[PDB]
DNA sequence: CATGACCTACTGACCTAG
DNA sequence: CTAGGTCAGTAGGTCATG
């Protein structure tokens, strides 16, 4: 209840079902928000820490997934 | 008699005519009394359930006057 | 130009006067 | 009964930095 379960940066509270961080809490919104498609240079498998999140976003997203993290719960654009 | 009519929700009763949850109540509430208007991104046609309510606001207080809920229900401050 | 660290609004479950 | 009310927790920001 106090780490992002996908990368293991300091959470800051549950976001989109999963307790998560700021980077990639905004990452999710960003992507569905504009329906962005993802593809990985590797394996599929790419680890995700603190350091390297940002190395492949494929997996990013597909770790956030299987964490739980909800397509449903990002609002649409506002104003 | 127990389903919110807008969002398949459970219903606490009657708020504002309709059958309705209190997040619709409250949603409503707010919609009148600060004279909100809402725009929507899609073609006016989103699904409105109890998983996404909150997805487009546009719809959601599109679906609250067709199923019959009252502006004037709605008291002042 | 996609990041993320800061910042507010908007929920809705849980209250009480008539 | 259905009108009111709050406010923690999760949504919405914006914008300088690489
Ligand atoms: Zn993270
Ligand atoms: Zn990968
Ligand atoms: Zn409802
Ligand atoms: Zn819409």
């Amino acid at each position: 209840k106090h780490i992002c379960a996908i990368c293991g940066d300091r959470s800051s509270g549950k976001h989109y079902g999963v307790y998560s961080c700021e980077g990639c809490k905004g990452f999710f919104k960003r992507t569905v928000r504009k329906d962005l498609t993802y593809t990985c240079r590797d394996n599929k498998d790419c680890l995700i820490d603190k350091r390297q999140r940002n190395r492949c976003q494929y997996c990013r997203y597909q770790k956030c997934l299987a964490m739980g993290m909800k397509r449903e719960a990002v609002q649409e654009e506002r104003q």
